[PDB]
């Protein structure tokens, strides 16, 4: 019945500062007051009786203005055995689909259609079909040049992989993108397993459709309880994270989801928001320090 709040900055606009720190746990009648990471990230144990309502909200208040997230949950089991992470705008700066429609010159077009998507306001699956429609023809020689040249990995993503997995984690990216990213990114990052769609090809170049059928929200709450299973865990046991609505399944299935530098449609509906830190912000959450991260 122990709470604990996570106060987290980002790594490179660390304002988390020792005195802000005492204050925050002071707006709680805070029991202590843990550093994990130094400007960046602290525990603060919770008074017992405290329901996780009043804090956060007190916490926001006293850190209202500062780029400081809040998260507060129960401190047993906030350490999780799975990753389960969503690509496109997550571990990655770009959204794969976007940047494959500026070579074919389509770039707004398809663009604003991925923005609707992740925001909710039109399904999955059809969005995704309307854009990759848009592809046909491209040749298979440019998702390497895409990959090679546009695509950048999210701070902190590597440092949370690797820090999950020497833990001992089984760690997962999710995807309703396309596995000749995910492959890559997966490897570049050091998850154990990537799952994405498939764009066709004839070959030489993309058909403009999609191997059926299409991965989407469902689908990676169906991945999520999939690999709980496997490993002889329960999804309880992971914590999920992703940006847009069609991670939010995962999200809230976890024991632990996070929405990531989301729209506030998508972050108004995750019980854990991270607006402010990098990816390192979920190695935070689960408690650990940065003597335990991976360097
Ligand atoms: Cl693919
Ligand atoms: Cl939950
Ligand atoms: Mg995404």
């Amino acid at each position: 019945v122990s709470l604990v709040a996570t106060l987290i900055a980002n790594p490179a606009k660390a304002a988390l500062a020792p005195s802000l720190g005492i204050k925050a746990s002071a707006a709680v009648n805070a029991t202590g007051l843990y550093w994990l990471a130094d400007d960046i990230a602290c525990d603060i144990p919770l008074p017992l009786g405290m329901e996780a309502s009043e804090a956060d909200a007190s916490l926001r208040a006293t850190l209202d203005g500062a780029p400081i997230d809040v998260v507060v949950q129960e401190q047993e089991r906030r350490r999780k055995k799975i990753l389960i992470a969503d690509m496109d705008s997550t571990m990655i700066g770009q959204e794969c689909i976007d940047e494959l429609a500026e070579e074919a010159g389509l770039r707004d077009h398809v663009a604003a259609i991925t923005a609707r998507a992740m925001n909710g306001e039109i399904a999955f699956e059809p969005a995704l079909r309307e854009r990759v429609a848009l592809l046909k023809g491209l040749p298979l020689s440019v998702i390497d040049k895409v990959i090679s040249t546009r695509i950048t990995l999210t701070p902190g993503g590597p440092q949370l992989v690797r820090t999950m997995r020497k833990h001992g984690a089984y760690t997962a990216l999710v995807s309703g993108g396309f596995t000749s990213f995910t492959r890559r990114i997966a490897e570049m990052i050091g998850f154990n397993e990537e799952r994405a769609n498939r764009l066709i090809d004839d070959g030489t170049r993309l058909t403009g459709t999609v191997a059926e059928p299409i991965l989407g929200r469902e689908a990676k709450v169906e991945k999520l309880v999939e690999i709980a299973e496997r490993v002889g865990l329960t999804p309880e046991d992971a914590i999920a994270v992703g940006d847009g609505a069609n991670d939010l399944g995962m999200i809230q299935l976890a024991g632990t989801g996070v929405a990531l530098h989301a729209k506030p449609a998508v972050a108004a509906q995750a019980k854990m928001r991270i607006d402010h830190g990098d990816l390192t912000a979920l190695l935070y959450i689960q408690g650990y320090r940065k003597a335990d991260f991976v360097q």
